[PDB]
């Protein structure tokens, strides 16, 4: 099978955004969790490999990305493509520039670029410099970030002091000359000796532009908008998703976010359908967590409703909150996660087919429960959120991410995505 | 002046709080943060002083405690109430058994009591096991906190993990017994040799007992419920707060809490009066600073509305959730704190006379910009969160944390509170 564009992803909400960006622009896509053991899956034209790689050591990092190259290569790959974060999350020590040198190297290489911008989520680059919405990165919320602040907004100087070589930039104006003029500046920085470019982008055409330019580039690295533009490329022949539009059968809702919008979400729609708030004292132990899972389980399959049942440790999530006032929220316990564990496996033995959750553990420890390695990507119920279908197991997942979607989430999933 | 009861609380929130159900059960109250360097303040019955021992070293909180005992014995006080948490925070290193073993010593007292109940926020004792709502301590939010993750519920073991002594338990049962079967079991604990004992309390009428029977207790330990009862005491006889009531002069809301409640409060009232979100953008050097603070206050002063204007961080406090969605609330920033800190002075020597602060960092940035150092506690307008005036400016303070209040509060703040 042909396989055109092998993406290595730093993480798995990111992975899934990539992903979802090919199908949406024409390019049929599996995502495979941590590298693949296994042999390229049919049906895909593109392959999203998702790591753990965003923070880890930057040893780690190559180890683990030069080993999803080695698979990748063995399947035929026509192209790589780095994808890291759009906000180009990272320090001094990684993980952006050690990676990208470690694939340069494998793939005997030397020269490649950098693309981060995503401007339909206002990301922009202009003259090299990344801007998140309105204001310079290192003046945005970004400037504080809990793991890796970021307090310089210049690219290539972010990229240089996490790489060996010297960085160079494409900028807007090149762009808007056009494919010849943007391939005569990228020779020349490669002439001059930079390692790697830097590619402006304020908009969607100048994505497409790139993507003309570098569709026949060994290795390009950046967030989700140049796989865009890259994707455009090969629709321009024709198109036409299916494989991870959803399956028949009963589905469930499984809530373990403790999020502002996960709060509206299970406000919302559990006035419209069967719901049961998880019980953490009725968590604290394994045999008393294996009976509820039982027992909840029993429950959701005997309910008799249009919508799915919810099953939501959001109110659990609020428990500190509601005695000693001054604190918020606190993320989903590991008992509460046990319990989900447990439960997802029994609903899918029971026939549950569908599985909408809310949460980035949750929908974690739901997949690794159902054993899912991998899944076809399907059609968005909201940015970032798609429909997906496990490779080996009957079953259909719809993921979501602390506060991605809109209030009525867990009914569009439903209700506009039927047979 | 007369000094009845002085009260030593391990933090800022529960200092106000215990200060206010005095106030609301007719005695009259000052709280003092940090150890007072005064003298008695004028216009009172009883002393709240408020200290950070919650979880600093053992050590620090003695130091601190015996501080503050020093200075209430110099004002002659009557009792000494040691005021820690309701739920009781502290760890197998402290700090309630090593402050209370250290306050016993200095007061020459070899018996003291143990009571954190407040039936009112769902927090009882049985057995002399702790109750949060309908389960026990270690069965609660309160297993996984944050800082003292608390995973027992017997008070007698959680206090001789942390004290040098035996502590034994009255129950429910003999309160309801009455004063003298309670007063009879406690003289009975102590020629047993306990050193401290815990007090049962499913509700009001057993710390209104309590109260009775520990009138003239000279140490006495627990959260604000043995408060009440004490108040009520001294009620008994005669009361008729005014102290505390607020100033007249223009008012203004300085909003930096991120919370789910503070979100409501600040989206509620922006419809109601006029307002201003605070920008990053212009907090992030000195100079910026200072002259962003000259005209948000310009701005306020220049206003001319009912209601009082609002300046808001919690859009700031949303911005990290804004682009990486899988985050949610972020806490304000360092910047945004140093802006408060110039904007309050300024309001200040512009007239601005009433303060309503929403989040805890904020009250304490904003009370420390005016030089407060005590205040006169004043009638609720939320549980927790009474009207305050300051001992030596007129100035009148409304302090609210993470989620106090409802939806209404910074109307209700000033409009069931005239003249």
């Amino acid at each position: 099978g042909m396989l055109k564009i092998g993406v290595i992803a730093d993480d798995f909400t990111g992975a899934t955004d990539i992903a979802s960006f090919l199908v949406e622009n024409g390019m049929p896509t599996v995502q495979i969790n941590d590298v693949p053991t296994g042999t390229q899956p049919e049906g895909c034209d593109a392959v999203v490999i998702s790591l753990k790689t965003r923070s880890c050591p930057a040893q780690e990092a190559i180890k683990q990305s030069l080993a999803a190259l080695v698979w990748l290569k063995k399947q035929g790959c026509q192209q790589v493509y780095f994808k890291y974060c759009s906000t180009f999350d990272s320090t001094a020590e990684g993980n952006i520039g050690p990676v990208t040198d470690a694939l340069m190297v494998a793939l005997d290489t030397s020269f490649t670029v950098i693309s981060p911008a995503l401007p339909v989520n206002g990301r922009t680059v202009y003259q090299g410099y990344l801007f998140v919405m309105n204001h310079l990165l290192a003046e945005s919320g970004m400037r504080h970030h809990p793991i890796n602040p970021m307090t310089d907004s210049y690219l290539p100087r972010l990229m240089e002091a996490q790489a060996q070589g010297r960085c160079g930039v494409i900028p807007a104006q090149t762009l808007d000359e056009g494919v010849a003029a943007t391939r005569a500046a990228l020779s020349r920085l490669q002439q001059e000796g930079y390692r790697y470019a830097v590619l402006d982008a304020l908009n969607e055409r100048h994505l497409e532009i790139q993507g003309e330019v570098l569709r026949d580039a060994p290795l390009v690295t950046g967030g989700s908008g140049l796989a865009m533009g890259l994707a455009r490329q090969w629709a321009k022949h024709g198109v036409s998703r299916s494989a991870g539009y959803p399956l028949s059968g009963r589905a469930v809702v499984l809530s373990g976010s403790c999020s502002q919008m996960t709060n509206q979400q299970v406000a919302f729609y559990r006035q419209h359908a069967p719901t049961r708030d998880v019980d953490v004292a009725r968590c604290l132990s394994s045999e008393t967590r294996e009976a509820y899972a039982e027992a909840l389980a029993q429950w959701v399959l005997s309910q008799d409703s249009e919508l799915a049942p919810m099953i939501s440790a959001t109110a659990s999530t609020q428990a500190l909150a509601a005695i000693q006032q001054q604190y918020g929220a606190t993320e989903a316990s590991h008992a509460v996660e046990a319990l989900f564990s447990l439960l997802a496996a029994r609903l899918a033995e029971g026939g549950i087919t569908r599985f909408i959750v809310a949460g980035g553990e949750t929908s974690g420890v739901v997949t690794q429960s159902l054993g899912i390695t991998g899944f076809h990507i399907g059609p968005c119920i909201s940015p970032g959120v798609p429909w997906v279908n496990a490779l080996h197991a009957p079953v259909s997942l719809a993921l979501k991410s602390g506060n991605f979607g809109d209030e009525s989430f867990f009914i569009r999933a439903q209700r506009e995505f039927q047979v």
